[PDB]
Protein backbone atom coordinates (compact mmCIF):
# COMPACT_ATOMS: atom_id res chain seq x y z
CA UNK A 1 0.00 0.00 0.00
CA UNK A 2 0.96 3.63 -0.50
CA UNK A 3 -0.36 7.18 -0.17
CA UNK A 4 -0.50 10.05 -2.56
CA UNK A 5 0.98 13.48 -1.92
CA UNK A 6 -2.30 14.69 -0.39
CA UNK A 7 -2.19 11.77 2.10
CA UNK A 8 -5.02 9.82 0.57
CA UNK A 9 -4.64 6.17 0.56
CA UNK A 10 -4.01 5.26 -3.07
CA UNK A 11 -7.03 3.07 -3.90
CA UNK A 12 -9.55 2.18 -6.57
CA UNK A 13 -12.81 0.28 -7.03
CA UNK A 14 -11.65 -3.33 -7.08
CA UNK A 15 -9.19 -3.03 -4.16
CA UNK A 16 -9.47 -4.65 -0.68
CA UNK A 17 -8.64 -3.67 2.90
CA UNK A 18 -8.15 -5.90 5.99
CA UNK A 19 -8.56 -8.95 3.70
CA UNK A 20 -12.21 -8.14 4.34
CA UNK A 21 -13.51 -5.06 2.60
CA UNK A 22 -13.89 -5.03 -1.20
CA UNK A 23 -14.23 -1.54 -2.71
CA UNK A 24 -17.19 -1.55 -5.14
CA UNK A 25 -18.12 2.12 -5.42
CA UNK A 26 -17.47 5.74 -4.55
CA UNK A 27 -19.89 7.46 -2.20
CA UNK A 28 -18.28 10.86 -1.90
CA UNK A 29 -15.36 12.70 -0.52
CA UNK A 30 -13.99 15.86 0.98
CA UNK A 31 -10.85 17.30 2.52
CA UNK A 32 -11.08 14.66 5.31
CA UNK A 33 -10.68 11.67 3.09
CA UNK A 34 -13.03 9.57 1.00
CA UNK A 35 -16.08 7.40 1.53
CA UNK A 36 -16.31 4.26 -0.53
CA UNK A 37 -18.95 1.55 -0.80
CA UNK A 38 -17.53 -1.85 0.04
CA UNK A 39 -18.73 -5.42 0.29
CA UNK A 40 -17.87 -6.85 3.72
CA UNK A 41 -16.71 -10.40 2.92
CA UNK A 42 -16.58 -11.31 6.63
CA UNK A 43 -20.30 -10.52 6.80
CA UNK A 44 -21.49 -12.26 3.59
CA UNK A 45 -20.65 -9.42 1.20
CA UNK A 46 -23.13 -7.07 2.88
CA UNK A 47 -22.90 -3.48 1.80
CA UNK A 48 -21.10 -0.91 3.93
CA UNK A 49 -20.04 2.68 3.61
CA UNK A 50 -16.35 2.96 4.60
CA UNK A 51 -14.89 6.37 5.50
CA UNK A 52 -11.13 6.37 4.90
CA UNK A 53 -9.50 9.35 6.60
CA UNK A 54 -6.39 11.07 5.23
CA UNK A 55 -3.03 10.36 6.79
CA UNK A 56 -2.82 13.93 8.23
CA UNK A 57 -2.69 14.44 12.02
CA UNK A 58 -5.59 16.88 12.38
CA UNK A 59 -7.97 14.59 10.45
CA UNK A 60 -6.74 11.46 12.23
CA UNK A 61 -7.31 12.99 15.68
CA UNK A 62 -10.77 14.28 14.69
CA UNK A 63 -11.70 10.77 13.51
CA UNK A 64 -10.61 9.24 16.76
CA UNK A 65 -13.07 11.48 18.56
CA UNK A 66 -15.78 10.61 15.98
CA UNK A 67 -15.17 6.90 16.75
CA UNK A 68 -15.58 7.60 20.46
CA UNK A 69 -18.94 9.17 19.84
CA UNK A 70 -20.07 6.30 17.60
CA UNK A 71 -18.97 3.80 20.24
CA UNK A 72 -21.10 5.55 22.87
CA UNK A 73 -24.13 5.59 20.59
CA UNK A 74 -23.66 1.87 19.95
CA UNK A 75 -23.14 1.16 23.66
CA UNK A 76 -26.39 2.95 24.49
CA UNK A 77 -28.67 1.83 21.64
CA UNK A 78 -28.73 -1.96 21.82
CA UNK A 79 -32.04 -2.35 19.93
CA UNK A 80 -30.80 -0.01 17.21
CA UNK A 81 -33.91 2.03 17.79
CA UNK A 82 -32.62 5.61 18.18
CA UNK A 83 -31.92 6.14 14.51
CA UNK A 84 -28.33 7.17 14.54
CA UNK A 85 -26.15 5.67 11.88
CA UNK A 86 -24.64 2.44 13.13
CA UNK A 87 -20.83 1.94 13.04
CA UNK A 88 -20.01 -1.68 12.31
CA UNK A 89 -16.21 -1.51 12.47
CA UNK A 90 -13.26 0.80 12.77
CA UNK A 91 -9.55 0.40 12.32
CA UNK A 92 -6.27 2.21 11.69
CA UNK A 93 -5.07 1.19 8.26
CA UNK A 94 -1.46 2.40 7.89
CA UNK A 95 -2.36 5.66 9.67
CA UNK A 96 -5.69 6.05 7.95
CA UNK A 97 -8.56 5.88 10.38
CA UNK A 98 -11.29 3.88 8.74
CA UNK A 99 -14.89 3.74 9.92
CA UNK A 100 -17.43 1.29 8.49
CA UNK A 101 -21.16 2.02 8.61
CA UNK A 102 -24.46 0.84 7.30
CA UNK A 103 -25.10 1.77 3.69
CA UNK A 104 -28.24 3.85 3.43
CA UNK A 105 -30.17 5.70 0.77
CA UNK A 106 -30.09 9.25 -0.52
CA UNK A 107 -29.88 12.13 1.92
CA UNK A 108 -32.89 14.31 2.42
CA UNK A 109 -31.26 17.25 0.62
CA UNK A 110 -30.40 15.12 -2.44
CA UNK A 111 -33.96 13.81 -2.54
CA UNK A 112 -35.40 17.37 -2.34
CA UNK A 113 -33.07 18.54 -5.11
CA UNK A 114 -34.10 15.54 -7.29
CA UNK A 115 -37.69 16.62 -6.68
CA UNK A 116 -36.89 20.11 -8.05
CA UNK A 117 -37.04 21.49 -4.53
CA UNK A 118 -40.76 20.77 -4.34
CA UNK A 119 -41.39 20.21 -0.64
CA UNK A 120 -42.16 17.10 1.29
CA UNK A 121 -45.81 16.54 2.08
CA UNK A 122 -46.87 17.46 5.61
CA UNK A 123 -47.25 13.90 6.87
CA UNK A 124 -43.71 13.25 5.64
CA UNK A 125 -42.45 16.41 7.39
CA UNK A 126 -44.25 15.25 10.55
CA UNK A 127 -42.78 11.73 10.53
CA UNK A 128 -39.28 13.01 9.80
CA UNK A 129 -39.66 15.62 12.54
CA UNK A 130 -40.70 12.93 15.04
CA UNK A 131 -37.73 10.82 14.07
CA UNK A 132 -35.25 13.71 14.39
CA UNK A 133 -36.64 14.59 17.77
CA UNK A 134 -36.41 11.00 18.96
CA UNK A 135 -32.86 10.51 17.68
CA UNK A 136 -31.45 13.72 19.07
CA UNK A 137 -33.28 13.45 22.38
CA UNK A 138 -31.34 10.19 22.76
CA UNK A 139 -28.07 11.92 21.88
CA UNK A 140 -28.82 14.82 24.19
CA UNK A 141 -29.53 12.46 27.15
CA UNK A 142 -26.04 11.04 26.61
CA UNK A 143 -24.28 14.42 27.04
CA UNK A 144 -23.76 14.82 23.27
CA UNK A 145 -24.59 17.62 20.75
CA UNK A 146 -24.34 16.84 17.06
CA UNK A 147 -23.68 20.47 16.00
CA UNK A 148 -23.98 19.96 12.29
CA UNK A 149 -27.47 18.87 11.58
CA UNK A 150 -28.61 19.76 8.08
CA UNK A 151 -30.65 17.95 5.42
CA UNK A 152 -27.45 16.50 3.87
CA UNK A 153 -26.73 14.60 7.09
CA UNK A 154 -30.23 13.05 7.39
CA UNK A 155 -30.45 9.93 5.26
CA UNK A 156 -33.34 7.84 4.05
CA UNK A 157 -33.04 4.16 4.93
CA UNK A 158 -34.44 3.63 1.41
CA UNK A 159 -35.01 6.59 -0.95
CA UNK A 160 -37.08 4.78 -3.58
CA UNK A 161 -39.84 7.06 -4.73
CA UNK A 162 -43.20 6.95 -6.24
CA UNK A 163 -44.10 9.22 -9.05
CA UNK A 164 -47.23 11.28 -8.36
CA UNK A 165 -47.24 12.98 -11.74
CA UNK A 166 -44.99 13.24 -14.74
CA UNK A 167 -46.30 15.91 -17.07
CA UNK A 168 -44.35 16.46 -20.24
CA UNK A 169 -42.41 19.78 -16.27
CA UNK A 170 -40.37 18.03 -13.59
CA UNK A 171 -41.53 14.67 -12.25
CA UNK A 172 -43.33 15.15 -8.92
CA UNK A 173 -41.90 12.53 -6.56
CA UNK A 174 -42.70 11.28 -3.02
CA UNK A 175 -40.44 9.03 -1.05
CA UNK A 176 -42.13 5.65 -0.35
CA UNK A 177 -40.61 5.15 3.12
CA UNK A 178 -39.87 8.16 5.30
CA UNK A 179 -37.69 6.23 7.79
CA UNK A 180 -34.48 8.24 8.27
CA UNK A 181 -31.17 8.05 10.12
CA UNK A 182 -28.95 10.78 11.54
CA UNK A 183 -25.46 10.69 10.13
CA UNK A 184 -22.05 12.41 10.23
CA UNK A 185 -21.01 12.49 13.84
CA UNK A 186 -17.64 14.01 12.93
CA UNK A 187 -18.49 17.27 14.75
CA UNK A 188 -20.36 15.75 17.69
CA UNK A 189 -19.17 17.07 21.02
CA UNK A 190 -19.53 15.68 24.57
CA UNK A 191 -20.53 18.16 27.29
CA UNK A 192 -17.11 17.97 28.90
CA UNK A 193 -15.03 18.33 25.79
CA UNK A 194 -13.65 21.39 24.18
CA UNK A 195 -16.40 23.22 22.26
CA UNK A 196 -15.42 24.57 18.86
CA UNK A 197 -16.62 28.19 18.82
CA UNK A 198 -18.18 28.43 15.38
CA UNK A 199 -20.23 25.26 14.81
CA UNK A 200 -22.94 24.25 12.38
CA UNK A 201 -23.38 25.08 8.71
CA UNK A 202 -24.47 28.63 8.10
CA UNK A 203 -28.14 28.15 7.42
CA UNK A 204 -28.66 25.90 10.44
CA UNK A 205 -26.52 27.89 12.91
CA UNK A 206 -28.18 29.43 15.98
CA UNK A 207 -27.86 32.96 17.32
CA UNK A 208 -25.89 31.96 20.43
CA UNK A 209 -23.23 30.55 18.13
CA UNK A 210 -23.12 33.61 15.97
CA UNK A 211 -22.94 35.82 19.05
CA UNK A 212 -20.32 33.58 20.70
CA UNK A 213 -22.35 33.16 23.87
CA UNK A 214 -21.62 29.51 24.46
CA UNK A 215 -23.65 26.59 23.11
CA UNK A 216 -24.87 23.15 24.05
CA UNK A 217 -27.74 20.84 23.09
CA UNK A 218 -30.13 23.66 22.19
CA UNK A 219 -27.93 24.29 19.13
CA UNK A 220 -29.32 21.15 17.56
CA UNK A 221 -32.87 22.13 18.31
CA UNK A 222 -32.44 25.35 16.36
CA UNK A 223 -30.95 23.37 13.47
CA UNK A 224 -33.89 20.99 13.50
CA UNK A 225 -36.32 23.90 13.33
CA UNK A 226 -34.49 25.24 10.29
CA UNK A 227 -34.51 21.76 8.69
CA UNK A 228 -38.26 21.34 9.17
CA UNK A 229 -38.96 24.71 7.53
CA UNK A 230 -36.85 23.57 4.58
CA UNK A 231 -38.61 20.23 4.31
CA UNK A 232 -42.00 22.04 4.45
CA UNK A 233 -41.21 24.77 1.87
CA UNK A 234 -38.25 23.28 -0.06
CA UNK A 235 -36.12 26.42 0.45
CA UNK A 236 -33.92 27.47 3.39
CA UNK A 237 -35.23 29.68 6.15
CA UNK A 238 -32.03 31.78 6.26
CA UNK A 239 -30.49 32.31 2.85
CA UNK A 240 -27.47 34.37 3.78
CA UNK A 241 -23.71 34.21 4.17
CA UNK A 242 -22.97 36.97 6.65
CA UNK A 243 -23.62 37.28 10.41
CA UNK A 244 -25.18 40.73 10.63
CA UNK A 245 -27.60 40.06 7.78
CA UNK A 246 -28.39 36.64 9.33
CA UNK A 247 -29.27 38.23 12.68
CA UNK A 248 -31.41 40.77 10.93
CA UNK A 249 -33.24 38.00 9.09
CA UNK A 250 -33.77 36.24 12.41
CA UNK A 251 -35.35 39.37 13.84
CA UNK A 252 -37.59 39.97 10.78
CA UNK A 253 -38.82 36.38 10.82
CA UNK A 254 -38.92 35.62 14.52
CA UNK A 255 -39.11 38.87 16.49
CA UNK A 256 -36.74 40.88 18.57
CA UNK A 257 -33.47 39.51 19.89
CA UNK A 258 -33.46 39.44 23.70
CA UNK A 259 -31.58 42.36 25.19
CA UNK A 260 -29.59 40.18 27.55
CA UNK A 261 -28.00 38.36 24.62
CA UNK A 262 -26.95 41.61 22.99
CA UNK A 263 -25.42 42.93 26.16
CA UNK A 264 -23.44 39.75 26.67
CA UNK A 265 -22.03 39.26 23.16
CA UNK A 266 -18.49 40.23 22.21
CA UNK A 267 -19.92 40.82 18.77
CA UNK A 268 -20.76 44.43 19.61
CA UNK A 269 -19.86 45.70 16.15
CA UNK A 270 -23.21 44.34 14.84
CA UNK A 271 -25.18 46.61 17.13
CA UNK A 272 -25.60 50.24 18.06
CA UNK A 273 -27.56 51.44 21.07
CA UNK A 274 -29.04 47.95 21.43
CA UNK A 275 -30.36 47.54 17.86
CA UNK A 276 -28.93 45.72 14.84
CA UNK A 277 -27.07 48.02 12.44
CA UNK A 278 -29.02 47.68 9.17
CA UNK A 279 -29.74 50.07 6.27
CA UNK A 280 -33.21 48.95 5.27
CA UNK A 281 -33.43 50.92 1.97
CA UNK A 282 -30.02 49.81 0.61
CA UNK A 283 -29.86 46.98 -1.98
CA UNK A 284 -29.53 44.23 0.67
CA UNK A 285 -32.14 46.00 2.76
CA UNK A 286 -34.75 45.82 0.01
CA UNK A 287 -33.89 42.16 -0.61
CA UNK A 288 -34.36 41.24 3.07
CA UNK A 289 -37.46 43.51 3.14
CA UNK A 290 -38.80 41.67 0.10
CA UNK A 291 -37.95 38.09 1.04
CA UNK A 292 -37.91 37.82 4.87
CA UNK A 293 -41.30 37.98 6.55
CA UNK A 294 -42.78 36.80 9.82
CA UNK A 295 -42.53 33.01 10.23
CA UNK A 296 -46.29 32.35 10.18
CA UNK A 297 -46.55 33.99 6.76
CA UNK A 298 -44.84 30.89 5.26
CA UNK A 299 -47.69 28.58 6.17
CA UNK A 300 -49.21 26.88 3.10
CA UNK A 301 -52.56 25.82 4.74
CA UNK A 302 -54.52 27.28 7.70
CA UNK A 303 -55.49 23.86 9.01
CA UNK A 304 -54.75 22.54 12.47
CA UNK A 305 -51.84 20.33 11.48
CA UNK A 306 -50.07 23.25 9.79
CA UNK A 307 -50.72 25.50 12.75
CA UNK A 308 -49.22 22.87 15.03
CA UNK A 309 -46.15 22.45 12.81
CA UNK A 310 -45.52 26.16 12.96
CA UNK A 311 -45.99 26.30 16.73
CA UNK A 312 -43.38 23.61 17.19
CA UNK A 313 -41.01 25.22 14.76
CA UNK A 314 -41.38 28.57 16.59
CA UNK A 315 -40.53 26.86 19.86
CA UNK A 316 -37.46 25.29 18.21
CA UNK A 317 -36.47 28.74 16.88
CA UNK A 318 -36.51 30.59 20.20
CA UNK A 319 -33.58 33.06 20.30
CA UNK A 320 -32.63 32.35 23.88
CA UNK A 321 -31.29 28.84 24.05
CA UNK A 322 -32.44 28.56 27.67
CA UNK A 323 -36.05 29.20 26.52
CA UNK A 324 -35.85 26.99 23.45
CA UNK A 325 -37.94 23.81 23.53
CA UNK A 326 -36.07 20.62 24.51
CA UNK A 327 -36.48 17.54 22.34
CA UNK A 328 -38.02 15.62 25.25
CA UNK A 329 -40.70 18.40 25.33
CA UNK A 330 -40.96 18.45 21.51
CA UNK A 331 -41.87 14.73 21.45
CA UNK A 332 -44.96 15.57 23.54
CA UNK A 333 -46.06 18.43 21.26
CA UNK A 334 -49.58 18.15 19.82
CA UNK A 335 -48.19 18.22 16.27
CA UNK A 336 -47.29 14.57 16.80
CA UNK A 337 -50.84 13.53 17.61
CA UNK A 338 -51.26 13.09 13.80
CA UNK A 339 -48.72 10.24 13.57
CA UNK A 340 -49.94 6.70 12.89
CA UNK A 341 -49.10 3.74 15.13
CA UNK A 342 -46.62 2.48 12.49
CA UNK A 343 -45.03 5.95 12.43
CA UNK A 344 -45.20 6.34 16.21
CA UNK A 345 -42.79 3.47 16.68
Amino acid sequence: VEDDKEGHLVCRIGDWLQERYEIVGNLGEGTFGKVVECLDHARGKSQVALKIIRNVGKYREAARLEINVLKKIKEKDKENKFLCVLMSDWFNFHGHMCIAFELLGKNTFEFLKENNFQPYPLPHVRHMAYQLCHALRFLHENQLTHTDLKPENILFVNSEFETLYNEHSCEEKSVKNTSIRVADFGSATFDHEHHTTIVATRHYRPPEVILELGWAQPCDVWSIGCILFEYYRGFTLFQTHENREHLVMMEKILGPIPSHMIHRTRKQKYFYKGGLVWDENSSDGRYVKENCKPLKSYMLQDSLEHVQLFDLMRRMLEFDPAQRITLAEALLHPFFAGLTPEERS
